[PDB]
């Protein structure tokens, strides 16, 4: 076939019922994730090729960066609650990997403040049970597929993207192949 199990994707031997249709995992400590976001715009280009009626979910993970890694998962929960993913994703990545000015929860907080979220609103979200449940969701979803590496994408809780098995001579071609694969798996 042109799309083969083991090549552009792998199949989970343990299916995840009720899973989000497109589920993506990342970490702000994850260098390929930085590439995926800043240089490749993977999530974007995937959505651009997905059918209608498709919803797209992105979760942060705890297993990188220890204490600050977890703070970041709670911050991403806040980001999701306030609908401000698109205002903090780039400064969080750059703050962690480029400038290295993110060293504590407070530095994470400054990113939101500078991006215009109000201190009051941020702290309220940060401490809210709506956010706690959203942290639980992020952890549960990762647990459901026994996740040990990011970046990672799952389709219908059944197929996992396999970027290693795609050509990387050309960034644009890598992206369109990646996205087309998601679309194929989507219609499976």
């Amino acid at each position: 076939a042109q799309y083969e199990d083991g090549k552009q994707y792998t199949t989970l031997e343990k299916p995840v019922a009720g899973a989000p249709q497109v589920l993506e995992f990342f970490s702000f400590f994850c260098p390929h994730c930085y590439q995926f976001e800043e240089v490749l715009h993977i999530s974007d280009n995937v959505k651009k090729k997905l059918p209608e009626g498709v919803k797209m979910t992105k979760y942060h993970v705890n297993f990188m960066g220890g204490d600050l890694g977890k703070d970041l998962t709670q911050a991403w929960a806040v980001a999701m609650a306030l609908g401000v993913e698109d205002k903090v994703t780039v400064p969080l990545f750059e703050g962690v990997q480029k400038t290295q000015t993110i060293r504590s929860a407070s530095d994470i907080r400054d990113v939101f403040i500078n991006a215009g979220i109000k201190g009051e609103e941020y702290d309220a979200a940060w401490n809210s049970f709506v956010v706690k449940s959203l942290v639980a969701q992020q952890e549960k979803a990762a647990a459901d597929v026994q996740l040990r590496g990011v970046p990672a994408m799952f389709v219908n809780g059944k197929y996992q993207l396999n970027p290693q098995g795609m050509d990387t001579s050309n960034m644009d071609v890598f992206v369109q192949q990646y996205a087309d694969t998601v679309k194929y798996l989507s219609e499976k």
